[PDB]
């Protein structure tokens, strides 16, 4: 049974508090920490302008200690039953996004409990996660999707895909010496200031179109001597510069004319660059609430499409992008819908209809580690947790190296079959 | 006794390979990752790189990771050393290197191994860390929270511009507790990073290695007057105090024993003598709040250390010209050079080596400031160091980026675990140690 259910305010990879949750078990302490959180869950935050600018988790930290924990143990649920644990959450929080207690508090809750009962049960929590999800063996070590040039030029995030590669281990080596290229290279083109980095670790050169970003990842990639080996992907995030009231995508949306996008347009646009470059996935392409552009664009793309804002891991939206044929791919973000057990029906949903899943990192990551775990035990094949920068980032990186070297021949790397990786 | 010790390579947050140790007692595992250290130059300890080519630029830890595996570990445990006693384990792995300089085995092998067996010895002990590390260096309870010293703007080679210093922190000392320290800094950073985005355009939000913006700044006013101003705005003036790293290092021209403060580019006859520099170093301490300066001079100049110790009421911390070296230790005290060391565990490559330079340092009412390197990693060891040292300063980053904040959230959990046995340093960090 539980004993102890404290949490504490720490502070996230951008220097903004964030929610850090103690669970303790006959087996010791298990610790979560929540990374930073329109239609996604609702996460608490102070609103006191005179500490951390408004963003304080005072309150949700409160909400653990003083409402959540105290029920959570007095029920006295084995911690084994994830989704008992789950249920019990939502229904002490009993609102639909989560705006009770928090998304932030039940999440904390909800990922510490779930370390609690893989110890319980002598078992890492990538082996606890198969078994919550169904998901067969041997494990799937998945292929990073590393943000190496950090934008929003409109688009929001460049990727490299190092799908090539024989192993997890070989991949992130693979991506490690294109990033140092690439870090150079933008120095030299563009000044030192260019080497600095954005939130994930990526470089942030002041550069307009996509083709001058794509063309620097394409340069580095051939100085590392990878070419054809590695392949991109991006990161539209179009919410960010679509203007609803007329229907018109605008990728200057930075300096305040008539070279707004329609949507066929737009999509005209990820064609000719689809057909130039090796770019094997595409997030957001198009608004969080343009569903006839998606579908649109989605009968005549043979690459993945994957659903970030459109989708925000909510098993709701996914059913409407499925009926709707608008994606094929969730990003899932355990807090855009708070429980881990709904976080796994989200991935569940869209294996249904054959989608892929990337589980994700938020641009606001803490030391914790939890999403390596999740990646490998949803047997997903992909996960999107950064450049190979800034520990907020090599921490997931570093647990799957652990995660590799543990399993040995019992793990394989998606490799080129991340979108069916979990079939493989 | 130990029953497994294994080494990995791990990535640090550069983006570079780095070791990590596992050590296995029946207490269960027990971790550590070293930091980034110096595989050239042979200034401080030797980190074994590969130097193959074709592999992480060069830059990778096989080697050093297979000594760990293959020599290390095999000999610590048929030596069956007790893991508490610290420095007989450290004492062993020193046998076993047999190299001032730690370059047979390698000193990133070498420190791996004492950090993870050091944790071990905590465990078996059943206390954390910080308390193991308190009974090996002799400092006295209550414990003492470290004011955080955090490089929140980059100047010198990280940066472009005309600006030479290479560090530029805060330092929330008046602050009442070190929950309340981190706050203001983390609210003082969030002013900067916006300001310098104003001032210097988007790009200016960017950052550096240890977290902090990096804008084209020509001058160290300029950049001392941005700092002031995201001070303000906060509303934390007079409250929290400033620290500069020059890394004078960089831009001393040790043939004509000048330093050129245009060193990326200069007028030969704008070049500063020892005494002219100083005489900038004194005029921005009259006008600024600045308690703290690292490495006024140059790695080997010693006679303009002493030159300046003679006159100075801040804290002068050695970093290039210590190098967490106990013998240049012992120089820098006899010579009066320096107040205050800038512990780097990583430069001497054992636990009790560290402690040792700690206690040497102390031994002359110097100050103690625990520090991060340029490339760190999840691990939050010297956070327990910070605290089991008594130091009462630690330098960590900027309130941004997690190898940054993950030392810094550490301290958080173990005030909160203290509870009234802790007391922060506050305006005492130079004495901490006999607070
Ligand atoms: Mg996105
Ligand atoms: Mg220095």
């Amino acid at each position: 049974p539980i004993s102890k259910i404290h949490a504490r305010s720490v502070y996230d990879s951008r220097g903004n508090p964030t929610v850090e949750v103690d669970v303790v078990t006959e087996t010791g302490l298990h610790r979560a920490i929540v990374p930073s959180g329109q239609h996604e869950a609702h996460e608490l935050r102070d609103g006191d302008k005179t500490q951390w600018g408004g963003k304080g988790v005072l309150k949700a930290v409160k909400n653990v200690n003083e409402t959540i924990g105290p029920a959570l143990i007095k029920e006295n649920i084995d911690v084994k039953d994830q989704s008992k644990v789950d249920e019990f959450l939502n229904k002490l929080d009993g609102t639909a996004n989560k705006s009770n207690l928090g998304a932030n508090a039940i999440l904390g809750v909800s990922l510490a409990v779930a370390k609690a009962g893989a110890a319980e049960k002598g078992v890492p929590l990538y082996a606890h996660i198969s078994d919550l999800a169904g998901t067969k063996k041997p494990y799937v070590l998945p292929v990073p999707f590393q943000n190496v040039l950090n934008g929003g030029l409109a688009f929001q995030e460049f990727m490299i895909v190092p799908d090539s590669a024989p192993s997890f281990s070989e991949a992130l080596r693979q991506g490690a010496e294109v990033y140092q290229k690439l870090k150079a290279l933008a120095k030299k083109k563009y000044g030192q200031s260019a080497g600095n980095v954005g939130d994930e670790g990526g470089v942030a050169p002041d550069i307009q179109t996509a083709e001058e970003a794509l063309d620097l990842i394409t340069e580095a990639i051939e100085q590392a001597g990878y070419t054809g080996k590695i392949k991109i992907a991006m990161d539209v995030a179009s919410s960010e510069f679509y203007k609803a009231d007329v229907k018109k995508y605008d990728l200057d949306f930075k300096n305040p004319p008539s070279k707004w996008l329609t949507y066929e347009q737009l999509a005209d646009l990820y064609k000719s660059l689809a057909a130039k470059y090796p770019i094997v996935s595409i997030e957001d392409p198009f608004a969080e609430d343009d569903w006839e552009a998606w579908s649109y664009f989605y009968k005549t793309s043979d690459f993945q499409i994957v659903g970030d804002d459109l989708t925000v891991t909510n098993p709701g939206r996914i059913k409407k992008a499925i009926e709707l044929k608008s994606c094929n791919a969730l990003l899932l973000k355990v807090n855009q819908i708070g429980t881990l057990t709904e976080s796994i029906q989200a991935a569940k949903d869209s294996y249904a209809d054959n989608w892929g899943v990337m589980v994700s990192h938020r641009s606001g990551e803490t030391e914790d580690v939890t999403i390596a775990d999740i990646a490998v035990g949803l047997r997903s094949g992909q996960i999107k947790t950064g450049a190979p920068c800034r520990s907020e980032r090599l921490a997931k990186l570093n647990q799957i190296l652990r995660i590799e070297e543990e399993l040995g021949e019992n793990a394989v790397y998606a490799g080129s079959k991340f979108r069916t990786a979990v079939n493989l």
